[PDB]
């Protein structure tokens, strides 16, 4: 059933959903989700989860599976996505953020990944994880996550659930360029089986094209 911080959800033999939640005025009480990948005896972080507290429990849940935390990548400078990079650095886990992700976080004067990911395309894992940047949505720096053996995409904050009204927070948005990212996204993964947003319910490919309606609909205002 979890602790009060951390839940996981099983989604393959290879994949978990890590799960959290905060409340962040003004939507309130909002979940945010991550993957755990496992390769071999090998496991990998997408995104942190939400607290230092639910990050420690699932350094705990992996290595008492036998399986040793090698890296972990963050799918944009917010601190749902990259909140636990300073805990990981300080475990010595290799930790993975683009280019643009590390110009943020030094902007803010957080601390960066050890490693820069400097292409748009870049293999996190290799045969099982490939990085995407598809350009600026929900920040200037979002990218996504595929696995290319369970057909999975990792999609995080760019990508909204089915049952999203809204955008949720625009702050660092870029509106106008969000469709046209989203367009290359649903180009290049016609055969996604499970996309899993930032926050909500994990669904099909229709989130990908919810996202981009919700973001047309939104520069319509
Ligand atoms: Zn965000
Ligand atoms: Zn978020």
């Amino acid at each position: 059933e979890g602790t009060k911080e951390l839940k996981l959800k099983k989604l393959s033999d290879n994949v978990y959903q890590h799960i959290s939640y905060k409340r962040v005025e003004p939507w309130g009480l909002i979940g945010a989700s991550g993957l755990v990948v496992i390769n071999g005896t090998e496991a990998h972080m997408i995104d942190t989860p939400w607290t230092t507290q639910g990050t420690k429990q699932l350094i705990e849940w992996i290595e008492a599976k036998g399986l040793t935390i090698k890296s972990a990548v963050v799918t944009h400078f917010h601190e749902d996505a990259s909140g636990d990079i300073p805990l990981l650095n300080d475990l010595k886990i290799k930790t993975y953020a683009t280019s643009l992700t590390n110009k943020l976080l030094k902007l803010n004067q957080k601390e960066v990944s050890s490693d820069e990911i400097s292409s748009n395309t870049f293999e996190f894992i290799d045969g099982v994880a490939s990085v995407f940047y598809p350009g600026a949505g929900h920040t200037e720096d979002n990218i996504v996550v595929w696995l290319p053996n369970e057909k999975i995409l990792f999609g995080g904050c760019f990508v909204k659930s089915l049952k999203n009204k809204n955008l949720g927070y625009t702050g660092d948005a870029n509106i106008s360029e969000w469709p046209n990212s989203m367009q290359k996204v649903i180009n290049r993964y016609p055969d996604a089986k499970l996309v899993v947003p930032g926050h909500g319910e994990v669904g099909d490919v229709s989130l990908l094209k919810h996202t981009q309606a919700l973001a047309l609909s939104a520069a319509a205002s």
